[PDB]
């Protein structure tokens, strides 16, 4: 299953790319102004086969909790309702989005003890770099 060196609290520490990622979203100025800024937080836990990602910042919090294969109902931080399903490649926590005919995929990874998530909408590539606190 994933990995516990996931499990703790994450800082955001580095964003490349992320107001193209918004954009590609559909996400309007004021909020991409505000998304730019935020540092958030993320907190990984789990509880028997429920993993739970919690996200944390001035100005948007999420949480969704899933079982890995098990699609699900998620309400992402610039409120898609999308179909959801996370799992497990080669240690990389891998979700995927859906909604509208449109997909996005967020990959969470260990890198020399690192979290790394690597965002994708269209040909649009967001890196986002995140310490362990
Ligand atoms: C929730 C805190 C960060 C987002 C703040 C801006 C809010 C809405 C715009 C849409 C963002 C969707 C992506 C959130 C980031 C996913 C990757 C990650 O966990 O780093």
């Amino acid at each position: 299953g994933m990995s516990n060196k996931f499990l703790g609290t994450w800082k955001l520490v580095s964003s490349e790319n992320f107001d193209d990622y918004m954009k590609a979203l559909g996400v309007g100025l004021a909020t991409r102004k505000l998304g730019n800024l935020a540092k958030p937080t993320v907190i990984i836990s789990k509880k028997g086969d429920i993993i739970t990602i919690r996200t944390e910042s001035t100005f948007k919090n999420t949480e969704i909790s899933f079982k890995l294969g098990q699609e699900f109902e998620e309400t992402t931080a610039d409120n898609r309702k999308t179909k959801s399903i996370v799992t497990l490649q080669r240690g990389s926590l891998n979700q995927v989005q859906r909604w509208d005919g449109k997909e996005t995929t967020i990959k969470r990874k260990l890198v020399n003890g690192k979290m790394v998530a690597e965002c994708k909408m269209k040909g649009v590539v967001c890196t986002r770099i995140y310490e362990k606190v």
